[PDB]
């Protein structure tokens, strides 16, 4: 039976919503590069949870800042509306005006024509839309109405009536499960404003994951169909014990999980380079033991609680993160600040930065940095890419993660993981492929 692995692994790409603005990266080029061929899970980022019927929803509002900019905030142009011209579609025809489904959500569905093992689910949160949670899990009643609200959003396809587009069943099949982003239950580690119940939300959000379980085998049930739920794993272990997130009753209810090994540290440090996603512990790393992170030290501690590695996942970088002033090549140096950015200050795709400077890789530590003497750039590469794919397999991991698809766009790095697991033995994933 045709599963959505690649040799027994995932390789699950996030896909950002927007993205199709000024990156300019639509699902076409997935298609026309060969990326998507090489993916088994494409998470669409984001879907907002509303502050005042905390529930999944679909609006037409811009982002803003202070406490209350992420409310009601959402963007059903760049979702269902944009039409794509024929030039511009995966399909290669432009959208029509009798289409109910426009947007992303109809190319993504064009993709998915093309890739029979390809998933595609809807990422609720995010680092920006996690304010919510904590309220929107606190009861059973409000538990139920979450997921109830998300599952006929998105997976039943139930979209509002919006530029001429939308209706009831107009995204139907394209969801095939529920990706859950929520930075961070149980703990104020997450964006400042954010609901926390240190006391609470550790069970509520148990319990969470148990009602999207329970309604999605509900419905599938109904439709002959096996819906999934994943889930992106902190680093950090305090956030890993904050939430539960090595609870092995959890894994009872997601399906996977995809573990978080990137953002290790930032240019939120103005005057300290070092690595954004190393694969092992540092020992030249001269910050605190509580700051200190790797996606090896994250890994082992979900393993350690039992949970079936093939329910794991490990996540990579396709952008780096990066200070000017960098004084040193070598990691853990003094900077001044943050580096320019084609997009986003003291961030750039690695697209970019695959010919800024210098390149350095270090298989101790499992990093790779460029360095053009001004500035320094933590991210993944080629080299970087291949040992962690490697330490995926001798791990026994489930498969791997990028964040995000519009910083590789000729999937090397998606590639050169994709080339190790099909070379590797098979895979311990037997996840069943779309109808």
């Amino acid at each position: 039976p045709l599963t959505s692995t690649v040799n027994g692994y995932r390789n699950v790409g996030y896909f950002a919503q927007w993205g199709v603005y000024g990156r300019a990266f639509q699902a076409k080029q997935l298609d026309v590069s060969g990326t998507a061929k090489n993916l088994t899970h494409i998470n669409y980022s984001f879907g907002n949870i509303n502050n005042q019927t905390l529930t999944c929803f679909m609006a037409n509002k811009a982002q803003g800042t202070g406490p209350n900019g992420s409310d009601g905030a959402g963007d059903a142009w760049a979702d269902f509306g944009m039409g794509y011209a024929a030039d511009k579609s995966v399909s290669g025809k432009a959208d029509t005006w009798d289409q109910p489904l426009a947007g992303s959500f109809n190319q993504l569905k064009q993709l998915k024509a093309k890739n029979p093992k390809l998933k595609v689910m809807i990422s609720l949160g995010g680092w920006t839309w996690s304010k919510n949670f904590s309220k929107a899990a606190a009861t059973e009643a409000s538990r139920q109405k979450l997921v109830s609200s998300c599952i006929d959003l998105y997976i039943k396809g139930n979209l509002p009536n919006f530029e001429g587009r939308g209706g009831a069943g107009a995204a139907a099949g394209i969801f095939d499960g529920i990706d859950i982003d929520w930075e961070w239950p149980g703990t104020n580690s997450g964006l400042a404003g954010n609901g926390v119940d240190t006391v609470n939300d550790r069970a509520n959000f148990k319990a969470l994951l148990a009602e999207f379980r329970k309604q999605l085998d509900a419905y599938g049930s109904t439709n002959n169909k096996k819906y999934v739920l994943s889930a992106f794993l902190p680093a950090n272990p305090a956030d890993i014990d904050a939430g539960g997130w090595d609870d092995p009753a959890n894994f009872k209810s997601l399906d996977f999980g995809s573990i978080q090994g990137y953002d290790l540290h930032g240019a939120w440090n103005p005057t300290l380079t070092g690595h954004q996603a190393n694969l092992y512990d540092d020992p030249a790393d001269p910050r605190a033991p509580s700051k200190k992170f790797s996606a090896d030290k994250a890994v082992k501690k979900y393993l350690a609680a039992g949970i079936d590695p093939k329910q794991l996942g490990l996540g990579l970088a396709a952008y780096g993160r990066g200070w000017t002033g960098a004084k040193n090549v070598s990691p853990w140096g003094p900077a001044t600040d943050g580096a320019p950015g084609t997009y986003e200050t003291a961030n750039e795709d690695y697209d970019k930065l695959k010919t800024l400077g210098t390149d350095h890789y270090d298989a101790a530590t499992g990093s790779a940095w460029r360095y053009d003497g001004t500035q320094w750039w933590s991210y993944d590469n080629i080299a970087t890419t291949k040992q962690k794919t490697d330490y995926i397999v001798s791990k026994g991991l489930g498969g791997g993660m990028w964040w995000e698809l519009s910083g590789d766009r000729n999937g090397e790095l998606v590639g050169a993981m994709s080339d190790k697991f099909r070379a590797a033995a098979p895979g311990p994933v037997t996840e069943a492929a779309p109808p």
